[PDB]
């Protein structure tokens, strides 16, 4: 029920009768296969079509691991490939993990992904890091799975949960395109949008109207996009909407200490917050948000796992880290990070 070639690196132009007959001879003699990775591999043209066959029969199918898979191959002539893979991807009614991380998706390759995207209702989780699409191509994404959602609610299928799509230089660009998109899919469980170069307008934007309409958002990670104070007071008043919260990632987003003095603030006003981690690496905050937050975690956060505050404007030496060491040890659960790398 698994079949897997991972970081074989397998250059595959196409299926040979010789690895046909072994490499993938389970994908052959077996149909109940519920995943397949082909991850760490270079797939060519005939080759996507020798799987893309193969593919459409395991109607068992769930998890399509097919990140990293065209190393090595021309940008402008992977598109028949994908086009052949995802196609096939769309034939199975239980795929409800897809995921194509690590892929150079030009212009061209769009097409097909967004075609895919649009229509394949009983996606679940999708996974989309590092494929440079550019803000261009990054609203292309997000306009195809506004589409996913009308054919979703037409069809009755499951709601999407999952969007992982980082390193993707989706800037302020795509942002109003993107909000549409959270507005699409207010039942989302976890976003990931990481490194995509979001600046302070933007990441406002993408708060106050996108995310902050997932009333079920359990992991948020926002890691390294400008913020500063604008986007702090954003996420400030988000915060209220997330009430399921476990997981905020804000590591590297130059929040700046009145900016995260702001959130510090927001948090102290929630009741039950039920939030396991909280990340905040790199973010200028000072000594005096610090003494706050320490409160605040232990009168408002009793189920904090872990805190990371390295790489801010404050000495592991102040008085607030051994009373923030202090709570988790009472309580016999929580963990601070290492702080050997204050400004």
């Amino acid at each position: 029920a698994r079949f897997s070639i991972e970081g074989k690196s397998l250059k595959l132009d196409a299926i040979t009768t010789e690895d046909e007959k072994s490499v993938f001879a389970v994908l052959l003699e077996d149909d109940s296969v519920k995943e397949i990775v082909l991850s760490g591999n270079t797939i060519g043209t005939e080759a996507a079509r020798w799987l893309s066959e193969n593919i459409a029969s395991k109607k068992d199918l769930e998890i399509a691991e097919f990140s990293d898979i065209f190393t090595g191959r021309v940008k402008d002539e992977i598109p028949e490939a994908l086009r052949l893979l995802l196609q096939a991807l769309l034939k199975c009614p239980k795929l409800h993990t897809v995921r194509l991380s690590d892929n150079a998706f030009g212009p061209t390759a769009q097409e097909p992904l967004i075609d895919f995207l649009s229509k394949h209702t009983p996606l679940e989780h999708l996974y989309l890091h590092n494929n440079g699409l550019g803000p261009q191509a990054g609203a292309k994404i997000a306009r195809a799975l506004q589409e996913l959602a009308v054919n979703k609610k037409a069809k009755n299928a499951p709601p999407l949960r999952s969007i992982i799509c980082g390193r993707n230089r989706l800037e302020n660009g795509s942002m109003k395109e993107w909000a549409k998109t959270f507005q699409s899919h207010r039942l989302l469980h976890t976003v990931k949008m990481v490194q995509n170069g979001i600046r302070p307008e933007g990441i406002e934007h993408l708060l106050l109207e996108g995310l902050a309409y997932c009333q079920e958002l359990k992991v948020l990670d926002l890691q390294d996009n400008t913020f500063t104070h604008l986007g702090s007071s954003a996420l400030a008043i988000a915060l209220k909407s997330w009430p399921n919260l476990r997981e905020l990632g804000l590591n590297d987003c130059l929040l700046s200490a009145r900016g995260a003095a702001a959130v510090v603030d927001a948090f102290s006003k929630l009741e039950n917050i039920g939030l396991q981690t909280l990340r905040l690496q790199y973010n200028e905050i000072e000594l005096d948000a610090v003494r706050t937050l320490k409160t605040v975690i232990d009168e408002k956060m009793p189920d904090l796992l872990f805190l990371e505050l390295n790489g801010n404007r404050f000495s592991e030496e102040d008085d607030v880290v051994d009373e923030i060491r202090e709570v988790f040890s009472t309580r016999g659960r929580g963990e601070l990070d290492e702080l050997d790398d204050m400004e």
